């Protein structure tokens, strides 16, 4: 399974994560949904950053192959705390990140308590301000395991459904019942998600504070988090950038990779 | 005078441009401010998209260095005979367009009457859309000659106001009272300026049929044509990406010049 990778101790949770590259380190953090890891969100990104910067992707705890602790208290400020951990594990004392919806969520967070470890950031159909349910996102964080399941979120996260082949539904939706996967995923945002998407969210009067050199990329049809969001998160952050994709959805990466590894590569040169 | 090329006949009107470069054409169309000229708008564009194109920046009729006929009937028609005037003065039959503000709603213009010519567009900061007319707007086309007008005027158009100096405004308040520049530009746009800003525009309907890969750029603190334009260009035109920069006005080729070249090209390149 390509999505195990390395091992080490974070923030007290023993963590899966890929570390590939030499230089300047890049954080890159995974969305939320079913049977997410940091593989099956940045395999097509780490080969193209790699070759410039030292890119780190570990699966956040809670999801993909990083332990899930009894009775552990999941929290945007956990989640936080467990980035540190890494890159403290690691010794990246400052490092650039990219973050995709959840993660962007979290990458806004914790630029906003440890300034000083964070250089530039690129934030992807972002978590951060807070943006009223979409029926994409509810399908998406209540998700209930079948390839039938699977398929509609598939085609949920993509612009080009043709892109969605009843082998990727299968193999999805087998990622999605490892395990403990689907038992903590159905417990982490429980109805009404609403209140999710206000936690995982910063204020405006923070967000205005961040003094990084940031790149917003958004899809134009982006059915889970809607296109407004990024527009507000540009309207928020100074040092700022959006790029939004016409023909794309909430999976820029995978929809639009070359585009998108062109202008983060560039965008990380510039610093 | 570096603002003064080549010449060439095209479309019955002797035209002022320069061309720059080996390769795919690209057509450079200016804006519409005082004193303006192909030159004076892409001086710092050209050395870059020179490497890889063949550059093609003339001056419209009416503006800069070509021939003002007498009596002659300025309109969006008529601009877009002039441009394919040009591409057939010089064998050009099919090349890219970047059309700044004024020249962004000719671009638009140009591709929809002559499809088969135009491949891929830039379009920055503008024309093409119905928008409520700017007292930024108003105030560029109302221009009277005189350093603190052009002053006022260079204000509007940047957003870093330190870049705005007294040899610069004392240079481009000059270029604006060459003989006959500002007998052309007064009687160009007279009150009320909302109808040119209709007239440059194109219909929803007919902007929805662009085939043309598209870039659409926008300064976020543009003073002179709104950031919500572009928006609504975005949500037009099919095959389409947006990209706004932050801390930048209606000079994004001048203001963000290495990011704006490097967007550029590496969308050519793509083609």
């Amino acid at each position: 399974n390509l999505e195990i990778g390395k091992s080490i101790l974070a923030a007290g949770v023993l963590t899966n994560y890929h570390d590939v590259g030499e230089g300047q380190p890049v954080i890159l953090i995974h969305g939320s949904g079913p049977g997410v890891s940091a593989y099956a969100n940045w395999r097509l990104t780490i080969p193209a950053l790699s070759k410039f910067y030292r890119v780190i992707a570990p699966d956040m705890v809670g999801f993909g192959f990083t332990d899930r602790p009894e009775n552990y208290n999941y929290s945007k400020d956990s989640w936080v705390d467990h980035i540190i951990g890494i890159m403290d594990a690691l010794e990246i004392e400052k490092a650039h990140i990219v973050g995709n919806a959840f993660g962007g969520g979290l990458a806004i967070a914790t630029a906003l308590r440890y300034s000083e470890r964070v250089d530039r950031m690129v934030l992807m159909g972002a978590a951060g301000t807070r943006f009223d349910v979409t029926e994409g996102l509810n399908a998406v964080w209540g998700y209930t395991p079948s390839i039938e399941n699977m398929r509609n979120l598939l085609d949920i996260f993509a612009y080009d459904r043709s892109l969605v082949t009843d082998e990727l539904a299968r193999l999805r939706y087998e990622a999605s019942i490892q395990p403990g996967f689907q038992e903590s995923f159905s417990s982490m945002f429980p109805e009404p998600r609403q209140r999710w998407i206000d936690a995982l969210a910063s204020s405006d009067e923070d967000i205005k504070t961040l003094p990084n050199e940031t790149l917003i990329i958004h899809g134009r049809e982006d059915q889970v988090v809607p296109l407004s969001s990024s527009l507000r998160l540009g309207e928020l952050i100074d040092r700022a950038q959006l790029h939004v994709f016409g023909r794309c959805g909430h999976w820029t990466q995978i929809e639009q990779t070359d585009r998108f590894n062109r202008l983060v590569v560039e965008f990380f040169n510039e610093a």
